[PDB]
């Protein structure tokens, strides 16, 4: 009846955002490489392929919402996989969403970037260009050559690339009526209580990825929400 | 029980967000000219004194909330009011509520701003130096005599530097257990294609002030239907 799909499904806040909207009565097609009920590593364009089709083939009559949780982070044996994962993993999925997205009830979306997203400037962004233009194989050369923090490079590069990729969807979005945000999350105690000075419980990343999902949020568009607690605040007061 | 103190609770987001908090079973203590049970003008630096104690008077054991929704728009007859009211009328009660936040439960507070606190930069807001070391004459005459449109320089001005006033407390605030944030509403034709009813800024901050935003501090939510993301994509 009322179809979410989520990316990353498995563990972490994708696991937790399941939790939450399932029990807000939404029936979940989840897309992970385990436990989901499509099984994907999107890491590879053919795989991201063959996840779009199995969810669409799900989602005849359209969905309500998509959250994109898929993630990897740096420190990643292989550092292509982070942008192939964290970027097309995720700009594949909402592109090809849409029109299904488009006929549910109140549709929604939410990606998961990261506070990360703004600790690099896109036009200095060594991935930009490259992501932006889908050259999957140049982007995934550009972190393994990088060398010195090339992890840091794939991350933040490509959740940089990937909260500009939303924001720069929102007119298109909007005009289809459907609302697209992302969450910005900083340390999360991934293997109530003021949040300063202690990571989150997947369950805060959670809340909020609802609330944005929900009428509540019904004007929020193309916006990122920061859940980190106040240090992207104490780190850059003056730039938001 | 639970008590929220609203400023600027007599119209607008403020008069919807008495109502969305009322509804979830919380006392609300307004601040505003009128309607309200602290009658005060937070456009003179006597009205906020005045303000700040009628409320604390009525909070001696704490407040669980604080909702600062005074404001007054570009084109306002006179300019210096506009700083004063947007500015310091939120500053100054924040600054002299935190202890009474300090003491309530789950305590976490909101500041309506603007999405015009991002068409300046605050090294380049006429106004930063000027509200930051609290020299409200001074900063009442910079948009007195900034001639031509001294109401968006008001505006945008007061807003921006009330954005970082508020990002520049998050370390303290955080230490005091006390949740702060903005939101930044709207303010052509939006991406999600109308106008925004104050209940739509009021949900959000009914969120921002509830458990769901537990980790959530020193943030701004933009409220604007996606004009922000269309007019500053890399920008954020
Ligand atoms: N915890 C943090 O420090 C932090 C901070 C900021 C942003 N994030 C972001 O939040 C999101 C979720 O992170 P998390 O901390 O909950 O991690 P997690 O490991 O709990 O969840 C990540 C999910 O991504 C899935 N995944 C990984 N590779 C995949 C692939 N190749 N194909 C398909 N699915 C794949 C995993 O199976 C898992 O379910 C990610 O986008 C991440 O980058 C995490
Ligand atoms: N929705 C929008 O159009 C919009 C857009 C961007 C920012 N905002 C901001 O949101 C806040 C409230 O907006 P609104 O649209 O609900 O406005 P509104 O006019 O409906 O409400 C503003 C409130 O401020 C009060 N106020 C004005 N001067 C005061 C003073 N000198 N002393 C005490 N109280 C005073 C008013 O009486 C009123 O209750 C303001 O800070 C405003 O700048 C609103």
């Amino acid at each position: 009846m009322s179809i979410i799909v989520i990316s990353g499904c498995a563990t972490g806040i994708g696991a937790a955002t399941r939790k939450v909207l399932e029990a807000a009565g939404h029936q979940i097609v989840g897309i992970d490489i385990r436990d989901a009920e499509v099984i994907a590593d999107l890491s590879t364009a053919e795989g991201r392929k063959q996840a779009i089709a199995d969810v669409l083939a799900k989602c005849s009559k359209g969905m309500d919402g998509l959250v994109l949780c898929a993630g990897l982070g740096p420190q990643t044996k292989v550092l292509g996989n982070v942008v192939s994962v964290n970027y097309f993993g995720a700009t594949e999925l909402m592109d090809a969403f849409l029109p299904a997205l488009k006929k549910g009830h109140q549709p929604a979306a939410v990606v998961i970037s990261s506070v990360a997203s703004a600790h690099l400037a896109f036009d200095k962004n060594p991935l930009a260009l490259a992501l932006e233009a889908g050259e999957e194989a140049k982007a995934r050369a550009i972190v393994e050559h990088a060398g010195e923090q090339g992890g840091n490079l794939a991350y933040a590069g490509s959740k940089n690339a990937l909260t500009v990729a939303v924001r720069k969807r929102a007119a298109a979005w909007g005009e289809a009526g459907v609302r697209l945000n992302t969450i910005a999350p900083g340390a999360t105690e991934t293997p109530f209580v003021p949040p300063m000075g202690r990571r989150a419980e997947p369950s805060e990343m959670a809340s909020v990825i609802a609330f944005l999902m929900s009428p509540a949020a019904s004007y929020v568009h193309g916006a990122q929400i920061v859940i980190d607690g106040g240090i992207d605040a104490v780190m850059r007061p003056t730039q938001f």
